[PDB]
């Protein structure tokens, strides 16, 4: 039986999107080692059907611990910002515990994240051979590799602009952290493989494995669906609402919109009148009055909804979003059109790359890189309330019934690439 | 491995649903010998992915042949009706050369149809655990089974009356006795393409009365990836949303003259797009084409059923309710419109309407369709679409068929690993 071990950065997406692939692999008769910190290992173990628990293991790596940052803080979600450092330093600090974890266990195949340069050195070490899984899409890898090699030409294949907001958002330490990036995709032996699909990203995948130069291998739609966590009541009350009439409001799981970005927001949803179901998260806030004025229109679930049931149901038809890719995955498998508000990261490609497709839209910051509370409202209304975008409802429809065509074969590319790859190693050992 | 043989009845809906049952077990590291005659293996292969092809594989049934009777008729699909006396006996004959099949390949299990008394009776003399699987649903068997037990008492469960229609000796009997027979020998559990939340009840009830375990293993609906598809497609791409119904007798039934005026005119009143399938024998009233223009399509043999029912301009089926064409519809939340013809259909068709995902175009006293109440369904359901509550249904049913999972085969893997282990300590 062949073995991988998969390696997620410490973020809620990032494991969610690693163990989407590894159902994929478990199926192909892979057994996997599924690697996180155990405070990740627990928040995503009810992602995983009891049928997969004999080929799909989780293993806990151990990050140092202290009582100032002890092992429930040690992933990104809802971690305050201001500990992202200390994080990144104790994961790199893993490194020796991995090494350790790869000569107990000696899987086959090492499947590793793009936020760990460490990782596919140590697997060489141990003649692990190893592939980088990155979570994202594919454009905002290739908007990021195009000007080292291009710093005179615009980017081909997009009209995209990328605020001025994001683009002042030492270059020394800027290049390091790229240079670290962009060695994981780098060292990855042969291919690479990304959370996409040819439809939306294939003249961006072209290019991209152009420029790397190394074959870029899609493995989405990648999309988690469930089989209470307090669905049982936000169903009673979406069952109240008419068809395609509600919004869910999230801004994922790694960042905390300020006072500011709320208040915009909030108003947006109330002018536009819509009916919407809206996330607030607390580090491990409104207007005063925004609830009592929204009345039956709204509703906050604190913490964390069962995001994946909401966009399914028949009441909503929309999505305000960060536009992480997940959650635009997700939106485009499930047909509801996306209201992006991007955050940072690769959040705003992401808008973009929607807005282009057709199948969402972008809520525009100002000058000075405010959200607006006009321009919300006047999406939604245009998405949602008055439908009076039915090209962008018609687009999202379309592009669902094309991601709920896929089925197994999209896994047939990488399947091939890993056995071509341990047999040459196999041979060289 | 684990190997399976399986032998469903020789019509293309069995093969069709045996297949899909195929699959699942393939997905669950058995290795399957799908044994059926050449026309009829020919006939299903597109639909097995070529990820299959090393743990499926396909396993010849040789028939008596004679000029008169050749290999290419050896299945119902498109067969006259009067050469099915034919295929049964020649069926049965196959016996010997399935005793051939099972000395040389050993499987483990082997899954049957309910056609065939002598399969199970072959199985048990090589030592070889048999189970029946059904493709019909559950309420035909239990609505059969029931006056055996309960003569005088009607039909619990259910306010389901069989039109007089399709009521009208010992002939009978023996059929009913053979058919039996193959659930009723079946090792441990039989097998069915249900699911509870259609058939609960119905599937407790026919556990009690045959004194055996009924396991379902449904929904099982065959979902595509050219065959015509690209130019119905580029048709279909040109009506309004949930606008044309599909029309479709099955693969084992050819509508009579009569039957066709009727449906004809049915659909011409009802000012409908549809898609209607008419086949010939291995017919429409004057001008109907010409009067229908372009809301009108006729495929000649065959067509896509999934690609069309999945398609956003359509808005109904008008069916014979086949079990398998009754499943997809569920599925893909396309209502129906019930014109069922003979064996299990009118009792689909009355689930169908107990459902509420469909309703069901009546018979005259006579046992006569009538175009009236064919156009006024296809108008209240497609055209004007007044029922909504039957589109809601169908809709709220196509999201319950569409959450299951691997999970509802569970059960029967569960059993076979019993049944197996069982037999294995005596033999
Ligand atoms: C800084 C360097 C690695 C930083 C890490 O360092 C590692 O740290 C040690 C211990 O940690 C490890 O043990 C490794 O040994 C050591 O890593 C080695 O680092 C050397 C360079 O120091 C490589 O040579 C060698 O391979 C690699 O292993 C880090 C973060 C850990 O410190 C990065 C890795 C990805 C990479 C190679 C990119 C992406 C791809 C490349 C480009 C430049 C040019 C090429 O691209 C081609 O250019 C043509 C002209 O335009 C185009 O025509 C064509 O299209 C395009 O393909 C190429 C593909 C090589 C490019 C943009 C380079 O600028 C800079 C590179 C950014
Ligand atoms: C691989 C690289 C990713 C870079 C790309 O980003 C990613 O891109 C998206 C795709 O779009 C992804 O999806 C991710 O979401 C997104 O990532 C997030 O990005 C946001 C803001 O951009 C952060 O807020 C958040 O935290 C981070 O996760 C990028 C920038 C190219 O875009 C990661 C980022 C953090 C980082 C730089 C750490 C941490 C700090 C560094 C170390 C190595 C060495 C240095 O650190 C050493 O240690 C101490 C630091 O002070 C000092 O003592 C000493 O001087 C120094 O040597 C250094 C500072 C460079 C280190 C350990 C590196 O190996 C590996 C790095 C892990
Ligand atoms: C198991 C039984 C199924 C009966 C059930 O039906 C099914 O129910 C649905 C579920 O709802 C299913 O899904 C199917 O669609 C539907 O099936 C179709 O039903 C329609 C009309 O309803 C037919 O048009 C069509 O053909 C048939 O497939 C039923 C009736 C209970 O409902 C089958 C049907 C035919 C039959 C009776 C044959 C053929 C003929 C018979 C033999 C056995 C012995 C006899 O043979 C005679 O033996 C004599 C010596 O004793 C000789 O004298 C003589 O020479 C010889 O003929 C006999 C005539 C009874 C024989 C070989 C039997 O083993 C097995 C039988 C195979
Ligand atoms: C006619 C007979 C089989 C015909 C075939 O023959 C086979 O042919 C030989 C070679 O071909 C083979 O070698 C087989 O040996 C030989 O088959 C044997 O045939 C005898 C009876 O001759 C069985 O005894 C024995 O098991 C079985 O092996 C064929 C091929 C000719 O077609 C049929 C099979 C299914 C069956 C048993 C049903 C369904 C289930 C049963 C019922 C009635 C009573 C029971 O039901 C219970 O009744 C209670 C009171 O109401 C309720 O309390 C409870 O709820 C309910 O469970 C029971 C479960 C047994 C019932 C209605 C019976 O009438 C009649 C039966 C119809
Ligand atoms: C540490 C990193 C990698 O290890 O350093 C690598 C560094 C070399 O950058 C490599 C790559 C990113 O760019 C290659 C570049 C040299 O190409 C020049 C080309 C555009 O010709 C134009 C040139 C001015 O004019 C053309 C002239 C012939 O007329
Ligand atoms: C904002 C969002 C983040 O999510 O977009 C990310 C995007 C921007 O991706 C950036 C990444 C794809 O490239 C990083 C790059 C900017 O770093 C430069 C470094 C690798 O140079 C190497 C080497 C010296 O260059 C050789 C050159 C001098 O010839
Ligand atoms: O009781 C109701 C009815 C079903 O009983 C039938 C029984 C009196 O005999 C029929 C026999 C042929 O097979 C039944 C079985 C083997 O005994
Ligand atoms: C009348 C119902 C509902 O109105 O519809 C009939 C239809 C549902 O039948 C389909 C079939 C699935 O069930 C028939 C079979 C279960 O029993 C038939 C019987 C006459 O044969 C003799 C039988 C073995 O003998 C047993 C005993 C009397 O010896
Ligand atoms: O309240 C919430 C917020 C987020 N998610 C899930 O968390 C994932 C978030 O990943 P994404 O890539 O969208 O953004 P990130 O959290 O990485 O910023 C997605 O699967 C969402 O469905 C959820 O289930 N409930
Ligand atoms: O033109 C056609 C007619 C039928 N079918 C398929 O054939 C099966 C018919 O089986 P059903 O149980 O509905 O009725 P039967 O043919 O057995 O009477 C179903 O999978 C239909 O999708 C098809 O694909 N194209």
């Amino acid at each position: 039986t062949t073995t991988i071990l998969m390696l997620p950065w410490l973020g809620y997406g990032h494991l969610s999107a690693f163990l989407e692939l590894a159902k994929s692999l478990s199926r192909r008769n892979f057994h996997i080692y599924f690697c996180s910190t155990s405070v990740n290992l627990d928040a995503i173990k009810p992602k995983l059907p009891s049928s997969f628990s004999d080929s799909i293991q989780f293993v806990e790596l151990h990050l140092p611990s202290s009582p100032e940052f002890p092992p429930h803080l040690h992933t990104t979600n809802g971690l305050p910002p201001t500990l992202m450092p200390a994080l990144h330093q104790a994961f790199s600090m893993a490194a020796q515990h991995f090494e350790s974890i790869l000569q107990t266990l000696a899987p086959h195949l090492l499947i590793y994240d793009s936020l760990q340069p460490w990782a596919p050195r140590v697997a060489s070490s141990l003649k692990i051979p190893a592939i980088n899984f990155n979570t994202t899409g594919v454009f905002v890898i290739s908007q990021g590799l195009h000007p080292i090699h291009y710093p005179h030409s615009k980017f081909p294949f997009s009209e995209f602009v990328l605020h001025n907001h994001w683009k002042a958002m030492s270059t020394e330490r800027t290049r390091k952290r790229g240079e670290a990036f962009l060695y994981c995709l780098h060292a990855s032996c042969s291919v690479i493989l990304i959370n996409s699909f040819r439809e939306l990203e294939g003249k961006y995948m072209d290019y991209l494995s152009v420029l790397l130069n190394k074959k870029v291998v899609p493995v989405g739609p990648l999309v988690y669906e469930p089989n209470d966590e307090g669905y049982s009541s936000i169903k009673n009350w979406l069952d109240k609402k008419e068809p395609s009439s509600t919004v869910f409001v999230s801004f994922g799981s790694e960042y905390f919109p300020s006072k500011e970005e709320m208040e915009e927001i909030a108003h947006g949803l109330e002018a536009s009148e819509v009916n919407f179901i809206w996330v607030v998260r607390f580090p491990q806030a409104l207007p005063k009055g925004f609830l009592e004025r929204a009345g039956e229109r709204g509703m906050v679930v604190k913490g964390w909804a069962p995001q994946a049931k909401i966009l399914k149901h028949w009441s909503t038809g929309g999505f305000v979003s960060h536009c992480g890719w997940n959650s635009v995955m997700e939106s485009m498998m499930f047909g509801v059109p996306i209201i992006g508000v991007p955050m940072h990261v690769d959040q705003p490609f992401n808008a973009g790359l929607v807005e282009e497709a057709g199948v969402g839209v972008e809520a525009k910051r100002d000058p000075d890189g405010k959200i607006q509370r006009d321009e919300v409202a006047k999406l939604i209304k245009e998405v949602v309330v008055e439908k009076t975008r039915e090209d962008v409802r018609k687009k999202a429809r379309e592009m669902s019934e094309i991601l709920r065509s896929k089925g197994e074969e999209k896994f047939d590319e990488m399947v091939a690439e890993i056995s071509l790859l341990l047999k040459i190693e196999h041979h060289h050992h």
